[PDB]
């Protein structure tokens, strides 16, 4: 069972199509980087579930680069929040801060450090496939139920992969050698 076939079966087609466009834009082939194809789908789903819990969250992820920065610029212009160097994933209109969503197959503490290091005001929220999470100042933003649902979906994706013998590959491809 190919990872590419898993992605197209396990994820909603709107998620798959946006993941494909994002990979084309950054010059990556979903037929070759199939684990990355799956990771982008998973992360994209988490961002939509995050902004699902008028609307508290603007979704930056899932847009072509130009539109993504247009939304970021428009928000900064109307709130005076400092424009970030790196594209974030969400904007929280209640806390008035951008959010960076991370999903990792490794230890959350390790991935949190990697993310915090790369961006040096953007709130960070890391999820794992084991039910763990780590967030800036231990401020998890959402209520308990909302995070429990994200954790359950991630764990379900993991078990759906494991049943098709895809988990081990997916786990090891996150960080290079
Ligand atoms: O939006 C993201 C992004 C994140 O937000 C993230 O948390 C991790 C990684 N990201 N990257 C995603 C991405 C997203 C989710 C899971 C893995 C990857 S792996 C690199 C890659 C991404 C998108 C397309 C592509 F072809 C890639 F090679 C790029 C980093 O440059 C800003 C846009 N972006
Ligand atoms: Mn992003
Ligand atoms: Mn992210």
């Amino acid at each position: 069972m190919a990872m590419e076939d898993f992605v197209r079966q396990c994820f909603n087609p709107m998620i798959v199509e946006l993941a494909e466009k994002a990979m084309k834009e950054y010059g990556e082939d979903p037929k070759i980087e199939t684990n990355k194809f799956a990771a982008i789908c998973t992360h994209l789903e988490v961002c939509f579930m995050y902004s699902d819990f008028k609307h508290r969250f603007e979704i930056i992820e899932g847009r072509d680069r130009i539109m993504a920065w247009t939304v970021v610029n428009s928000i900064c212009n109307t709130t005076g929040v400092e424009k970030p160097k790196f594209l974030p994933d969400l904007y929280d209109y209640k806390e008035n801060r951008f959010i960076e969503i991370g999903v990792t197959r490794r230890e959350v503490h390790i991935y949190y450090l990697e993310k915090a290091n790369k961006i040096k005001k953007t709130h960070i929220h890391i999820f794992s496939f084991t039910g763990e999470e780590m967030a800036t100042k231990a401020d998890y933003t959402l209520d308990e139920e909302s995070r429990a649902r994200i954790k359950t979906r991630l764990f379900t994706i993991r078990q759906e992969m494991a049943s098709r013998s895809l988990w081990d590959s997916f786990r090891q491809s996150e960080r290079g050698e």
